[PDB]
């Protein structure tokens, strides 16, 4: 059942380390690669740059002929004799904090204008910055590809060469993130066009949806500025599904391209999203590869891990986005791409204990593999950095090959996994809570994101008061689900899209987090749920709306729910705990005709009802809590409790998180102290007497 | 030359808990007051909720008739019982996560919309946010004031009673900055017409200083929306003036109310800033302070330190705040009114082994006093709570008085204080580095801050490329001062208003950290700053405008600079150190006319300059760096040694922060590790066998020397 790498027809654990041949002394490259065997890392992980190898136009250099360190073919060499399997990633862009984010200068000073992404006046957004489906670009990642592509083909393992993975470009549309600026390109522009004649095939059928006016297809514009209009936010909400389309046919490009070298290798994609140590917003990031995850089984996303510390503070990140991977791409191990190893950052400090504590961390939270980024400090060449000289600090080797804390660190968490792989790959976690995941609430890069300074998205202008984007940070990322965590619940995450009712029935209880907006294909999932048995616990809205924000009452209408919006104090009771606080003065205000009030306004008007529906049971919440006081996590605990769901074990510190993985033979119980506090405890199924240093960890095996 | 509390004329470190008599069951208010007592606190501080004690208009109770926890009489006779001194703070606003911010749920059903802080539509900001000079609210203050203030005054030490400060309100502009929302009350925009009125006396002036075309004052309206055009930025600069003087009228006029009970103790006020364990905002929120600080040298600015954790991440924010208040107030003690113990928030921990920490750290970082924030937990009555019921967590006391975890660390750091206090308040720092503060850069909370959502100021609009909240943050807040304390060089800060020259030459540097606007008064200063002998650091520009965008080029004509401002890569070299990133595209560069030229663009031209001018030595360098690079502290380190200043100490790990403190008597050694590492390192005094030290992760060690 669980999801795995494979070696020699074994589990294996894939322990990856970055190391820069570019931006180290070829004379150590072969104790940078020793020293990495030497922690019991079996794979290599690095970019081959663009800009690095083609040193001017049509002039190729990968032996080393005009600089030492671009001899990829000695390194190459270097990785098979010093028995390490190698993954490369030959862009065309690797970002890396390399000049040109990996483009060579020439290229970018010899485009025409019409191959960069431009703003909405038609003037170039970055010189860094091309269109992905320019003509003129992909012509020239052609020709690249055409000489590297040749050499990684003859490398592979097929032909005992140490080649086994290779990435497709790097964060495809992470610079549409961090702008929050689309690229209006009018070959872009000429796309999305293509993809709304396609979509709703008639302007008659467009003006129904969007309540546009328009005489022909002629009439439309690509959307831009601030929503102010039901008909912007539709025109926005299909110029993001475009790019997700965009983005399906960019990488389905270069996949063709490297296809046919011969290329059989595993292909690979990284998934971008940390910030300042936080991961709330990496869910809009995964959100934005929805089309490229439904149209290729073969390529593996993984995540790019950036905790920079280790505590209570951003405990719930790694587990939340592991969950949300795996909801998406339920047919591959969940790993990280790029693995947390020192920092990008010299003022931003990587401590070698706290780090420690994020790998045991990260495999009690499902992961299945891992490329330690950066294992090999660099040296930028010639300032080829975008920054200083230096590219990372804290790493486990500098550039010199010196070893530093991390490494012994690495080498200890390395062999435990070495000893465990076999069977802790194989165990999961026995989850009875299921948590929805809807797509379109995180359809919103270019209007609502945290790096957004501008807010494109105001859902009061649209006659709204829950906002898509507050809801999937505040009271999902950041309250349900590190409340379940921090209460030692496990969860699962699904995909609402397609979703199988059959997948849904194994669990006690779904959780959906509710906007007032959801689409019929997913009122109609959540009506069958329920009535076919499900209990189904729904908040803080029942939906009235499609995602056009178009009447659609299905969920509604078949729960047989009556309510009216009124304004009240923030503070509600629910099952009879007192001064709940919510986000909103609006609440829904439940009729309760066969229903049974459990919360209360302050006027004690009904802000929450349960219900029997067909087989079923319904829990609807007209109010939003995330967790931010100690009633949040009483509330969740009662919620999780109506349906007789218990913690797998009894631990006597609530503030020990614990996660037990099992199989059929073998238990693992990982204890996770997220806290600067030595604790003692002892734990039970639902002496035994454990003390666990602050940040720290401590992992239990029992055979069963 | 130290600034201390002071009692019966000696030195008094200050040590204060607060402890909500309202949300603790008065049957345990003594237990609570004999066990903050025993840590060696001198002191206990609470909030006076007029929400609490006016039940209904013109109904008060003081003395528990209609619920115990409304006896503030007992409260105020047990804390003299129990031998501590008592800080009263009753508003009118308290926050304190209560109900309303304090303010009574009938005064805000029955105030009249024109009571209301409003937007430029007229519409109601916030239901629990008034108008602070509204004279609806005022009369209902004063009503307030009229029955808890004879109640204060009786209770004064001068009458033999425990209470010895006051504090005026609390955090006055708080909710207009996290809403980034200006109050738009006619009363308000009527006050700022007549300010107007007064700066410029006739429209022609103020249509020469702003470049407008207005036929009279009647045409000027309130400004709003964004900056487009450099009138747009003078109007919004004369508006933040406009609001010091706002808060100083409203300050001003509780001050009157209140002295007019005969009530003579120290009166107080508390500065807001830190959010998410962060303070690089707190300096904007102490500008909206500079009219008080001038016209109120009685009244005491206490900070409000919210560290939540205590690590690398945070580790500057508490010294830059504490040197940042000395500069604004420099007659009166460093102290914190609201010092964290436990956590506002349940989700946000907050643990013993790192506020232990913080309180050492604070000491070493010259913290003269405090008031633990909260001391005890409360338990919110009848629905009081804004959040929940409970108020704090991982307190020093839980509600019922039981000892939690912080106790044993307040009564750990208590000790060490007690025992120092006589030689530690009169320690000082040697500081030989400078820092200027200059606040028209802070004078940005309506248009540009951490918590304003729709920013205002585009200064690329107005033909500028150095934004002044971005040089403030990360040039200085975030660089420079991040950078001197890592380095472990002690500095000091110094307001440049009205700033003495005398002041100025005691240090072998004045770093300046400069916009392209700067007013002719501090062009003027630093032009005699140098040419007296002062050693000026100067980036990353040359400033030629003045405080309305308008020329100025007084220090680039005194100090004989040429420059011409050009585009290039952000790496320059400087000093010898190459790929020195840079913030900005655009660097000034120099003309090398008699100066030594120290740094250089991708191009190999000149965008740094050393110079002798009169008996001074001037720095420039026409680029942006703070602390995101080691070449940042390898370049700072450089412009440190110009003028051979060194450290107090060789010290093996460069990542163990000290401070050295010493009077004539004695000598205490600071080490502070701010990292997630058990550190063994030795150090020695850089004049004058090195002692080998092992310091835990987060942690701390004090060394005293007699002598
Ligand atoms: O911290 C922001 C992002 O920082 C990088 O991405 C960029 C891309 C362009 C410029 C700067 C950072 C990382 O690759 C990405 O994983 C991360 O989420
Ligand atoms: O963390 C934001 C602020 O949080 C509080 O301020 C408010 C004011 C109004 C509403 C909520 C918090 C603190 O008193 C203030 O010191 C702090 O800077
Ligand atoms: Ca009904």
């Amino acid at each position: 059942s669980e999801k795995y790498f494979v070696k020699n027809g074994q589990p294996h654990f894939l322990i990856s380390g970055e190391v820069h041949y570019f931006r180290i002394n070829p004379k150590l490259w072969r104790n940078h690669l020793q020293l990495l065997k030497q922690t019991g890392a079996d794979t290599v992980s690095t970019y081959i740059p663009w800009d690095w190898h083609e040193i001017e136009e049509d002039d190729f250099d990968f032996e080393g002929k005009t600089h030492p360190a671009r001899n990829l073919i000695r390194f190459i060499k270097l990785c098979k004799e010093e028995n390490l399997d190698l993954i490369v990633k030959p862009g065309p862009y690797i970002l890396a904090e390399y000049e040109n984010q990996g483009l060579p200068s020439w290229l970018l000073k010899k485009l025409s204008k019409n191959a960069f992404a431009l703003d909405e006046n038609g003037n170039v957004i970055s010189p860094d910055l091309v269109s992905y489906l320019s003509d003129e670009f992909l012509e020239y990642t052609f020709k690249w590809y055409d000489k590297v592509m040749p050499i990684i083909s003859k490398h592979q393992k097929e032909h005992y060469g140490p080649i086994t993975m290779m990435q497709l470009c790097n964060e495809i549309g992470v610079f549409q993130w961090l702008s929050g600026k689309s690229d209006y390109n009018p070959k872009v522009i000429n796309l999305y066009k293509e993809f709304i004649i396609q979509r709703y095939k008639t302007i008659e059928k467009l003006n129904s949806v969007y309540s546009t006016n328009y005489n022909s297809f002629d009439d439309l514009k690509a959307p831009s500025g601030k929503i102010k209009l039901r008909s912007d936010y539709c025109a926005y909400f299909d110029f993001h599904l475009f790019f997700r389309e965009y983005y399906n046919k960019y990488i389905s490009i270069l996949k063709n391209k490297i296809r046919s070298f011969g290329i059989n290798i595993k292909l690979t994609h990284n998934i971008p999203g940390w910030i300042y140590g936080n991961a709330s917003e990496l869910p809009m990031l995964i959100s934005t590869y929805s089309e490229i995850m439904k149209n290729h089984p073969d390529i593996i996303f993984g995540l790019d891990h950036i905790p920079e510390f280790v505590s209570f503070r951003n405990a719930h990140s790694d587990l939340a986005c592991n969950k949300i991977l795996e909801a998406m791409q339920p047919e591959a191990p969940v790993w990280a791409a790029e693995f947390q190893a020192g920092t990008r950052e010299h003022h931003v400090k990587a401590y070698a204990k706290d780090l420690e504590t994020f790998y045991i961390a990260s495999l009690a939270h499902g992961i299945k593999g891992f490329n330690y980024y950066m294992f090999s400090q660099g040296i930028n060449p010639e300032g080829k950095g975008f920054y200083g000289k230096t590219f990372y600090f804290q790493t486990a080797l500098d550039a010199a090959s010196n070893k530093l804390a991390l490494y012994d660190s690495i080498k200890k968490v390395n062999r435990f996994i070495r000893k465990e792989q076999k069977d802790l790959l194989r165990t999961n976690v026995n989850s009875e809570i299921c948590v929805g995941f809807y797509k379109p609430y995180f359809f919103t890069e270019l209007i609502s994101s945290q790096l957004l300074k501008e807010k494109k998205l105001n859902v009061e202008e649209l006659g709204l008061y829950i906002d898509p984007r507050f809801l999937r940070e505040e009271i999902l990322f950041n309250g349900l689900l590190r409340g379940l965590q921090t209460l030692n619940y496990n969860y699962d995450v699904v995909d609402l899209e397609n979703c199988d009712l059959k997948s849904l029935t194994a669990y006690k209880q779904l959780w959906i987090t509710s906007a007032e907006f959801m689409d019929a294909e997913t009122q109609n999932l959540l009506s069958e749920f329920v009535l076919n048995g499900g209990n189904l616990i729904l908040y803080p809205a029942v939906p009235t709306l499609d995602n056009y924000l178009n009447r659609c009452e299905i969920l509604k209408n078949n729960f047989g729910i009556e309510f009216i919006t009124k304004d009240s104090s923030h503070k509600v009771s629910a099952f009879g705990i007192e001064d709940v606080f919510t986000a909103f003065s609006k609440k829904q205000i439940y009729n309760d005709t066969n229903s049974k009030p459990i919360a209360f306004t302050q006027e004690n008007e009904i802000c929450g009802i349960r219900k029997k529906i067909g087989k079923g049971e319904l829990t609807i919440l007209g109010f939003a809590f995330g967790y931010t006081s100690d009633e949040h996590l009483e509330l969740i605990d009662k919620l999780v409790k109506l349906n007789k769901i218990k913690r797998e074990l009894f631990v006597s510190d609530k503030d020990i998180q614990f996660v037990v993985r099992e199989n059929n033979k073998s238990r693992y119980i990982f204890f996770l102290n997220y806290h600067n506090e030595r604790k003692t405890f002892n734990y039970r199924k639902s002496s035994e007497e454990i003390s666990i240093a602050p940040f720290s960890y401590k992992v239990i095996k029992e055979n069963k």
